[PDB]
């Protein structure tokens, strides 16, 4: 099972020898006693290669080599006439010319394979241009498909955000994001205000597809309690737990860390609980920013609480995994000093001016 | 600039001649003194094609040296001698052989472009097999990402979907979704309000895709956010107006159809306003279809939504989301004459429509059933 050939020589003796040798090399041999019929055979079916010896009167000679090139059928053609006919062959479009009589049978083989190689080379090479084009025109199509997804995901992501600046009885809230990260704060029983800064791992629509569920996690818990609720006092530590076990329940493949805190206004007391891995929160009293003690992945299923009294005037704020200030060791000791330098107005001044681009999101609680 | 050819011809007069001819035909001619000149030059320059006279120039040995450097550079042999010699050269990969004085001007240039082409093809395709492989690797990776993104797409609905079958004071709600692997836009949700009013609705996002999934989440984010905004409290017909102006504000460009219905259990009545409906009550007797004064898709900024019936003891409603099953072709309206009979056979039971269900779908199907 190999490339088929077509021999056209007047000599039945010579045509007899070459055919056996070629067919012995797995090359299907088509024998053409007379030049004319060798042309008809090509019309019905197209062999991979055509060998022939220019002779007269039976053999067409140049007439044959012309027609094949004019019939839009391009196949290698080896000719076996002297220079006058050999030189022309190459001009008309012949692969190569071989002398007679050749005693070494192999010499014809090599010249035969060069033609096949440089023929199959043009067929495949031209196919790569069509297949590759077909690939990119199917890839760039799904790329623009992803872009429409990135945009769609961002729109619904910006919609879940709280109103800015929304302030309740002297408590101004301001969040600026520039996107898996999300920050929301909705009042509870009026007296208790809850806020958080979720920082979903990863990026893209999938990441923003986790944050959309997150709000559903938190919103539902409040909704789950029928006004009175299961309990009288809302608990931050258990809130992060519901979210936790829920992210395992559903194979999102993303771990989320968020700083949740409920501020009771009647008792002026704040109960918060660090999700696990975030740039520490910055409290702002006496003009000197102070870090708040905080502690995992938030993605475990095992069967803490930070309570603090608050002054009338304070400033508290969160970051979404954004370090621009010398890593880890000093990347946590420098932030505290910078925050007091200027809240929303100061950080804002520092923010931007970088084309580099997890996205950065900050919440200001004044 | 077309190509960089290297000629190694001992004969000054002749070599200069070839230089002028080739140079004119948009070529750079590098004249090599002798066999070694070309060899020392070749290593640094790496020309596209080398043409040298077979006189003794090292001759065949030079070709052997070029084959050793693993270069694919073609080699045209000029053996003007009327002799066994030329063939051995081609044996080493030499392109062709021209017999001097080779007065013929055209032939030489004919054998030159050939080799440069049969080489440019071997380079172009070898570069095509690399870009193609890189394209497929990058393509299949994005599909794997999309698949993973689609998996996360249908897994988010698990928490949002209501419990089935959830029944309150005699009313049984049941919904079963049959996804065709690919995400669908249809999303159904029913919720209780004031414990004295019950609302149910079926939505469907145009076509299918990841974007559609994002639209299904904002619907539950809209229908519920208007709930805690303020015993019939308000009317869905007015609600569809609010949800409409919200969707057109997002600029998503996704078309959503909804089948709303609020029930007052104290008075046993139903107020339904269906936007993209195009509402079947079993009645226990002859199957009846609900009438909606306004059936607008929701795309037009202007809201022309209107609502409209005391519920019977043995109630029996159903909502289908763009689910079309032949029976001739019976498309559209023809399809719509046939289903009333089928629902009756199904006896308004989610289960009986379920048994006919199942058994490749363009869009996943989601239905809601009410039993009383």
């Amino acid at each position: 099972v190999s490339a088929t050939l077509l021999i056209i020589d007047d000599d039945e003796v010579v045509r007899e020898s070459l055919a056996a040798y070629l067919e012995d090399s797995n090359f299907k041999v088509l024998q053409a006693l007379n030049g004319l019929q060798g042309l008809q055979i090509f019309e019905s079916e197209q062999p991979d290669l055509v060998i022939c010896d220019l002779r007269m009167p039976q053999i067409d000679g140049l007439e044959l080599i012309r027609r094949i090139r004019q019939t839009a059928s391009e196949t290698p053609i080896i000719v076996l006439g002297v220079m006058s006919d050999a030189v022309e062959a190459l001009r008309l479009g012949a692969a190569d010319y071989l002398i007679k009589p050749l005693e070494d049978l192999a010499v014809l083989e090599h010249s035969v394979r060069r033609a096949l190689d440089r023929a199959y080379l043009r067929v495949e090479n031209q196919r790569y241009r069509d297949k590759l084009e077909a690939a990119n025109r199917e890839l760039q199509a799904s790329l623009n498909l992803l872009q429409e997804d990135q945009n769609a995901g961002r729109q619904v992501q910006m919609n879940m955000l709280p109103v800015t600046p929304w302030s309740i009885e002297g408590l101004e809230f301001s969040h600026r994001i520039i996107s898996g990260d999300f920050v929301d704060y909705f009042r509870v029983d009026e007296r208790r205000v809850a806020f958080y800064l979720a920082d979903v791992s990863g990026h893209g629509a999938s990441s923003a597809f986790v944050t959309v569920l997150l709000k559903f996690m938190t919103t539902r818990l409040l909704y789950e309690s029928r006004r009175n609720g299961t309990l009288p006092e809302f608990k931050p530590s258990e809130v992060l737990a519901h979210i936790n076990r829920g992210l395992i329940n559903t194979k999102l493949g993303k771990h989320v860390t968020m700083l949740g805190g409920v501020i009771d206004l009647e008792k002026n007391s704040l109960t918060y609980s660090i999700g696990g891995h975030l740039p520490l929160p910055v409290l702002f009293v006496e003009g000197q920013a102070g870090y708040l003690e905080g502690r995992p992945v938030g993605l475990f299923d095992d069967a803490d609480d930070r309570v603090m009294e608050l002054p009338p005037s304070f400033s508290l704020s969160l970051f979404s995994d954004g370090i621009l200030d010398t890593l880890k060791e000093k990347e946590a000791s420098l932030p505290e000093q910078v925050a007091a330098a200027g809240l929303d107005g100061l950080r804002q001044v520092f923010g931007l001016a970088n084309l580099a681009e997890d996205d950065i999101a900050l919440l200001v609680l004044s």
